[PDB]
């Protein structure tokens, strides 16, 4: 069935989510509260997302309301780039935490691998600064001991930045959370991370089809929706499901009723062997590239092939 996976805490993390970035103030609480009551039991924040405090008051309201119990949900959120100072590190969570109206995230992830000054909305290379990934993750490591953040991770860390900090750490990333869908794949990264007993959790899994600037041609893949047409199952159902299939989580987004409970269902069938294999001569393309955080001049990555190590 593929239900939950197993973290290197101990902890069960269910293996579907809610996304919720561009999931807007208006739209987010009806969203959060109509894929509870359908059973996601996962939702993943991020401060940045701009919408924590909306989900928070739908999260009191189902808890009070005896939807779920708050031990039931796992909730992740995300320090942004602006707070990994090790002063910053806390008060960052506390204002997540009082946002979203709980006393503990179950996931807090560094959200990326760089720093911002703080004091810009809009994203300007001038504000990139020095990273010290070793020197947040200690704040990372507080929060964790204080039980603030039930387990801590990272996310968009390509296999070298994840190694560099597992060489050092004492507590272990649990997630590492990465673009990945059927055209990307993520072999590599999966590999290291299931050795290291890091689990590898699926952003945009169905390729974002609704971000502007990216290509929507995720879903619209001929090998993708054959098998969909074999089994009876919609493109999205089936980019989730194999994503389940291949071993990791999937945090698929939406905004709207009927797609929320379609990409749920995705536990009463599979894709058989033989299909599944044909999805391994799909295309491969990043779609998302980092380019915010690389610049020649500015930034401690000047090229988006220096961001991912390659992983390009
Ligand atoms: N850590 C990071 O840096 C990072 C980066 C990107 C994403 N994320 C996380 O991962 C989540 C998922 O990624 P994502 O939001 O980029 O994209 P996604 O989940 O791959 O795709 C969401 C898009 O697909 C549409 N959609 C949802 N279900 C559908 C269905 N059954 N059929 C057809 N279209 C469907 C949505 O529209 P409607 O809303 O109208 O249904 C929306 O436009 C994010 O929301 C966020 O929580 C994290």
């Amino acid at each position: 069935a593929i239900t939950f996976f197993k973290l290197n805490t101990g902890a069960k993390f269910p293996s579907v989510g809610l996304g919720t970035w561009q999931a807007s103030p208006g739209l987010v609480g009806d969203a959060v509260a109509a894929a509870v009551k359908i059973g996601y039991r996962h939702i993943d924040c991020a401060q940045i997302y701009g919408n924590e405090k909306e989900i928070g008051a739908v999260l009191k309201k189902l808890f009070e309301d005896r939807v779920v119990k708050r031990e039931d949900l796992f909730i992740t959120s995300k320090l942004w780039c602006t707070d990994h100072d090790p002063q910053d590190v806390p008060e960052a969570l506390n204002r997540t935490l009082k946002d979203l109206q709980l006393e503990y995230v179950d996931l807090y992830l560094i959200h990326w691998p760089a720093r911002i000054k703080k004091g810009s909305v809009g994203i300007k290379p001038e504000n990139l600064l020095p990273v010290d990934i070793p020197s947040t993750w200690k704040a990372m490591e507080a929060l964790y001991d204080s039980g603030k953040a039930r387990a801590i991770g990272v996310s968009n860390f390509s296999t070298k930045k994840l190694a560099d900090l597992l060489e050092l750490a004492r507590v272990p990333p649990a997630v590492n959370q990465v673009e990945c869908h059927p055209s990307w794949r993520q072999t590599k990264l999966q590999e290291f991370c299931k050795s290291k007993g890091v689990h590898l959790s699926a952003y945009s899994p169905l390729g974002s089809p609704g971000t502007t600037w990216l290509k929507s041609d995720v879903l619209k893949n001929p090998i993708l929706n054959m098998v969909a047409e074999k089994l009876g199952k919609s493109p999205a159902q089936v980019a989730l499901r194999w994503g389940l299939q291949m071993g990791h989580s999937v945090l698929p987004k939406s905004t709207n009723e009927g797609r929320i409970k379609e990409n749920f269902n995705v536990f009463d069938w599979s894709i058989p062997d033989y299909m599944f294999a044909k999805f391994a001569e799909i295309e491969q393309a990043r779609l998302v590239t980092g380019s915010f955080l690389v610049h020649e001049t500015l930034s401690p990555y000047k090229s988006i092939e220096e961001l991912w190590d390659g992983e390009i």
